[PDB]
C-alpha cells in the first residue's frame, strides 16, 4: 500500500539496462505505483519502452511527483536510488512499513557493520539511534565511537555500528517541507542533506535491514 | 530562582580531600559556595559523606547534605524538591566557575528538562582527542548527539588534512541544569547500551528519547582543581 519514485543508470547486464533492474525490484515490492523521475531522455526512451512510468521534473525531484500526479498527504513514499539495481524488494516494503507504523514523518534504513575499514571510512555513513529506533545521529564520523576498543586500536570494532542505506520514506506532504525549509549549515559540513531533517526538530525512524 | 547542589569530590588520586585545602584562607568548597552565592541561587547544598567538609561549609554558613547522578540523587531525596525547581550542578573543585554561566544555565533551561553547556573548539588536537566530548544541536539548541569522535564531521576539510579546523565544534562541559524531577526519572532508567559504548552517561537521556539543551558559554570556565599546581594557581588567581 505504497508508491515507489526512482530518481535516476545505463549499464548493461545481461541484456538490460541498470534502471529497468531497479524498476523491476520496485515491480517486486509490490508497489501501487511505480514512477521514474528524471529530466534525461536517456532514462525515458529505457523505462517507457520497458513499460515503467516516468515524470518528468538536487533531491527535489520526488516532491515535483508529489504535486504532478497530485498525491495525497497521507500516502506512503519510498525513494530508491536508481544506482541500487540489486536491492531486495523485501527492505522496500520494509522500509514502508517501518514508516507506517512508527510516528510517521521520515523512514531510512541502516545495515550493520562488520569491517573495520568501512567503520572509520567517511564515505560510509554511520547512524546512531534511540532506544525507539529514531536516528539520533547520521555521520561521517564513527559513531557511536567505542571508547575502549578505539582507544589504541583502528582494526577491532563492535557490534553497535551501523551504516545508512540511501533508501528512504515518507508521507508525501513533508517532501513538499523537505524543499520548503532551507539549506542547513550542519548538511554542510557533514554534507549529508537527512541531517537537515535534524535541524529542523524533526525526527526520523530507522530500520534495520 | 534555582538551586544549586555542588559535589565535593573528596575522591581524588592527585589531590585527596580536595575540598578541605585552604585557598587564601578559605577552603575550595567555600569559595564554590561564595561562587554559588553569586549565582543568584535561593539554596546551595554541599553534598558529601565526609564530616570535616560538613563542619567546614557549615562555619561557611551553606547548607549540607550528607549522602553515602548517584550522589545528587539522594539530594533530591533529603530536601525532596518540586520538579520544578530549576537545578544546577557546580563541581565541588571548581572555584572559579563563573557564577554566569551558573545563572545561563537556568535561564537556558527556563525555555525541554535537561540543560547543560558547550564552548567552541578552536585548536585540532582537541577537536581529535576523545577525551574532549563534541555536541552537535538542532536549530533551537537541543543536543542531537554528543561523542567522543568529531563531530560534527567536516568532509571536505578533514579529507585534505586533520591540522586545521573550521568554526562547527563544540565541547561539552560537564555543568548539567535538571528540572528536579528530570533527575527522580532519570535514576530509575536502566544503563544504556549507547553511553556503555561511548561511556558518556549523558547519553542515557539522548537514548530514552528525551531531550538536552545545550548553551554555548557566556565565558569559558576553569577547569576544576585536581593537583597542586592548579592549587597554587587559583591560590595566586584568587
Amino acid at each position: 500500500h505504497h508508491m515507489v519514485i526512482i530518481p535516476a543508470p545505463l549499464q548493461d547486464i545481461n541484456g538490460k539496462p541498470m534502471i529497468v533492474h531497479v524498476l523491476e525490484r520496485a515491480r517486486e515490492s509490490g508497489a501501487d505505483r511505480i514512477i521514474v523521475a528524471t529530466d534525461h531522455e536517456d532514462v525515458a526512451r529505457a523505462v517507457e519502452a520497458a513499460g515503467g512510468e516516468v515524470c518528468m521534473t538536487g533531491t527535489e525531484r520526488l516532491a515535483e511527483v508529489v504535486e504532478k500526479c497530485a498525491f495525497s498527504d497521507d500516502t506512503i513514499i519510498v525513494n530508491i536510488q536508481g544506482d541500487e539495481p540489486m536491492i531486495p524488494p523485501a527492505i522496500v516494503r520494509q522500509v514502508a512499513e517501518n514508516l507506517a507504523a512508527s510516528s510517521s514523518g521520515m523512514a531510512t534504513l541502516a545495515v550493520p557493520i562488520h569491517d573495520a575499514e568501512e567503520a572509520f571510512n567517511p564515505n560510509a555513513v554511520k547512524v546512531v539511534m534511540d532506544a525507539k529506533g529514531y536516528a539520533l545521529y547520521f555521520s561521517r564520523a564513527t559513531i557511536p565511537w567505542d571508547r575502549d576498543r578505539f582507544a589504541q586500536s583502528r582494526e577491532t570494532i563492535g557490534d553497535s555500528l551501523l551504516r545508512h542505506i540511501g533508501i528512504y520514506g515518507y508521507r508525501a506532504g513533508f517532501i513538499r517541507r523537505y524543499v520548503s525549509w532551507a539549506p542547513s549549515p550542519l548538511e554542510q559540513i557533514e554534507m549529508l542533506e537527512q541531517l537537515r531533517v535534524l535541524w529542523y526538530g524533526e525526527k526520523i525512524h530507522v530500520a534495520v535491514a
